[PDB]
């Protein structure tokens, strides 16, 4: 019923999903024209078709089209961006021009797609999320994640509020026709603060006895079990479910999946692996190595590090600017030598399109 | 072969058009996925029925989304446009897809043909930048783009130039996948400059006895006669031939379409209604009544009032404001009691998040 | 001392003005240098001298720089407005900046007192989000901002958090170093709802004995009542009080007016006409025609038609268009005879750039 | 004479430079409004200190604020930039950012200032020159390039024709009212080609005998020759004067240097050290090393690698991306534990704004 209004949703794409409206609520919003949202479509279908035949997808924050380029260079299968449907924009352009640059400069496709699928992050209540499901789609993001938190510390939202947001963007992609993934992700495990404890579901886990703060909000008790209880009531309205923490471990992760998997058998399994976490300090070096192959194999399919192009940016930018400071060029000739030597990994920035064009023109 | 580049094109779309690339050359500048544009391939294909069917199709310049919304709405078939301008028209078509949604959504049909008007729009450096604004104006989902022969007195640039010009945003369309009409337009009639005397064409026009002027310009013959030269020498590279004028003169326009339809017979074309001549003042009434149905029938398909929009909303808010300043509410009623008035007419600018709300929360 | 942060502020612009913070918040938010906000520091300082001398400052909701500029240049003395808001902000200064260029290059005098007519814009999350847009709006060059108690039936927040939204408006006001105006705007008249009746001043309107709302609200007595209470509580954090009505009432006006005079005389109130009221059929001639002088010896100092630009605009192309579709040229020469006709009372959008060239080319 | 239209211009200033147009011009210009525009004198006051005082200024072209920010951290005196006056002004933001989360965190100045002059580039005729050099005073630029080629190879224009658009640079440097450094650039050593050989300061240059190009332009003889007339014909009406080379040399850039100085005594020159040339396989380590400082003695006070922020960004992201590939958060723990190895170089980025923000409205 609802595959008929999603052209090219693939078999099986909505098994298990829920949905509040109705097909006749997806026409009537619809408009009298079709509208091809081709980035979308590909972006959406290729995530659906990773997530489900690679052991698991692992992802770097982009805060640009060229650091998106480069990873989808290196080998990188999807793209994750933490203004947004402005760099999804910009990042789908730069990746299009690397596959036009190539194609005109007569040479093969040296990556799997130029086109890797981008996860961006929905940053008001239903009608915002409607709308900014539809500039993603607009702009070819291939999967969009939604959280439970307003906007001490961090306000949860009631988990009634949170599936009409899940909804509300479900809704979205059904009435522009494409297939976009949906991610769940609680915030449950580090926040102290609520909106209101209205939904049952949630009293559970209010820490009546600290009462209400100066501005109304209600405290919570924070951790895994207020994380297992949302993201169970969040799985039927979304396509992964996903639980933000700042303390990675491998037992934790277990114990979220199983907890999950037990109501939602199979159900898909987002994870952050955080960049202010001391990984060193904190994890040997054998389990830094498997830690992600561990967390694929639970489950947890696509994996990112959500600040990894704002530390690399920064770092690399410092380290330039300060042996410069010191050595001038030779400083920059140490960077132009390491550039050289990756040519050989496969860059390119240092080893056209416009010319092509031109001999065209003429 | 073009056909299978364009699949949208209706038959003979490309009758009589000369392409200086190749259907392989656009292969290797497209890269090796195919975007929908669906508002552009919408756009032109209306475009290229309206001008082939109707007497002629005329427009006003837009300044607005809400400005274009009203002229499709009182029963106008095409909006007239001139980084801003692709801007301009993807804002434009955002308005009309919501006045479509909103009719949709109330389920008593629409109220136009449809809300989405065929937009033409103007690409006012070289061949790439002309490459490149066409492909921006696809995207935006315009219907048709002009491009002019003066440097951005006026100043000509040579005709192989503008030929040069015409055919990278045929080569733009082409790589995009849609029919994007071309308007060839030149400046000519009044233009005494020439950057270069390079082309052959340009040369009988060229006052050799006067020498470079100090900026090193061509001293140049200026009138109908280069435009009727240049607009031959244009016409295999363009849909509609444009001369700009100065001076609306029904019996040049005829002599222009006359002379220009002996080369290329049955050649649409296309006429600015200057909004800085003084009509009543050089023309009379009778004249005025019928210059746009006479034009239609010398073959102006396509006759637009370049300026209309602002020189409509300047002088509106200028009265309101001076009527606000004198009597204050008053002066607003008057307002409101006319957009009541107008409501017999079609006028609505006195629902659709409403029935979103109702399809989130079921 | 808070006159040595703001260095252009008027002598008393303070008085009677509380504020949650100190001088040295100012300036260790400030940090180590002073940037001048040139037009902001301009348009508070001739907003704070328009209505403390004028009966009534009315204004006009301005959709463009050209609405705004024939706002000007027809007699009107500011400007209302409703990130696009800024952006609209900065543009219309940018079109005042211009028409100012103009007038002084041509050396006759400028036509109007002056070409900056101080913008009133809406603020339109929480009170960090305040801070963010009073700066966006100052560096934009706006001359008050205003600040509404209902989360974006209407839903307010409770008393002390709109109290917050105020103070963190100022608190961003000091910091950039200009004495912005603030409007404190309550929407109590008409909301039914409240998030939290955390705040004792909002208690008593508290429906107990019915519950809280399935999204957690509770449910509030609405009218003049708790309008009066709220603004009492805000005057001290704003420098006018607004309440806001869909019932255009000059006896309710009053009541607010003097209720609000009681606690704090000669306070500075605002006023929206509504533009969506039916004023002809629910108001007699000569209330229509008294209506804002009548306001503005109640107090109503700065009175405003929020949506006034966008009605002129589309009623007045509806009407253009209509008039072309049935008889072409002549409805537009009509046009053109009404702006020439305009002249006579100072329109002239029927120069700089040239006598710019001039002087580049000495 | 023209030291009272800009306030802020240090003593001397303006020694040795022509302008075309007058006082009177630059009055009528003007309007009758002061606009104060700080971050561009006080940059442009700094960088006019710094080329002065020190053996030579260095900087690196970023992409981002947070690049700019972390060359300022590193220690570097002013930031490049390689669209353009957008970039100028979100660079100045998260400079502005920078200080005030030391001040607000209690922190003393870490660096000479945060606001670092931003040298950028300017990318039609003398308009737009004019209109370009108002924008980045608005958006808080120190200084401003203006090159000598057209928007095979590079097309030079007429020497006159640059000396056009840098007085117009000038002009709307004057009506702005500060004292925005200018800088010339000549493309001359690599240009083979020439719009017009109008100018007899070119047609010695001019290789006559390869003809006109089918575009109509003339061939030139390129080299240090033609660089040295141009940079010679620039001096009067520039502040520096640039030679775009893509083969650094220090014999070719003292006798571009020592020519320049025998017409003009003491002219500050800029260099452009290439990020395309091959340094380690053209010079020992030894010349490398010592490059910047023997140009900084040779009147090179100014000079950047324009593309470094491009290279770094690219580079550092293939390699993350690569080792996150193959070894996943071992390839992150990597970078964060070189991250923290930095912070005793002056790294902060691993280790509260709106923190101090939130308290100061409370």
């Amino acid at each position: 019923d609802f595959y008929s209004l999603i052209p090219s949703a693939p078999k099986g794409r909505f098994d298990g999903i829920e949905r509040a409206h109705t097909a006749e609520d997806v026409k009537r919003l619809r408009g009298s024209v079709e509208i091809k949202y081709s980035l979308a479509e590909m972006g959406a279908n290729r995530l659906w078709k990773l997530i489900h035949e690679e052991d698991f997808v692992n992802a770097l924050g982009a805060l640009s089209g060229n650091q998106a380029m480069q990873m989808v260079r290196a080998g990188l299968k999807a793209i994750y961006l933490s203004a947004g449907p402005e760099l999804a924009k910009r990042i789908n352009r730069t990746l299009q021009r690397a596959d036009q640059i190539e194609t005109a400069e007569g040479k093969g496709l040296s990556v799997d797609t130029w086109f890797a699928p981008i996860v961006a992050d929905a940053e008001g209540d239903p009608l915002d999320a409607f709308e900014i499901m539809k500039a993603y789609i607009e702009a070819g993001a291939a999967g969009v994640h939604f959280e439970d938190q307003l906007a001490g510390g961090k306000v949860l939202i009631p988990t009634a509020a949170h599936i009409r947001n899940l909804n509300a963007a479900r809704l979205a992609a059904d009435v522009m026709g494409t297939p976009t993934l949906i991610v769940a992700r609680t915030d449950a495990e580090a926040a102290k603060l609520l909106t209101s404890d209205i939904d049952e579901r949630d009293q559970p886990f209010v820490d009546y006895e600290a009462g209400r703060t100066a501005e109304g909000f209600y405290q919570v008790k924070n951790g895994i079990e207020p994380c297992i209880a949302r993201a169970i009531a969040y799985a039927p309205y979304c396509d992964l479910i996903w639980m933000e923490t700042s303390k990675p471990d491998l037992a934790q992760a277990r114990r979220f999946a199983e907890a999950v998997h037990k109501a939602h058998p199979g159900k898909l399994l987002a994870y952050n692996c955080s960049p202010s976490f001391n990984w060193k300090k904190n994890l040997d070096d054998a389990t830094i190595a498997k830690f992600q192959r561990e967390l694929g194999a639970m489950g947890y399919k696509f994996q990112f590090i959500t600040l990894a192009g704002f530390h690399q940016l920064n770092y690399g930018m410092f380290e330039l600017a300060r042996g410069y400071k010191d050595r001038q060029m030779a400083a920059y000739s140490e960077l132009q030598q390491a550039e050289f030597a990756a040519e050989a990994d496969g860059y390119t920035a240092t080893k056209g399109y416009f010319d092509a064009v031109s001999l065209a023109i003429t």
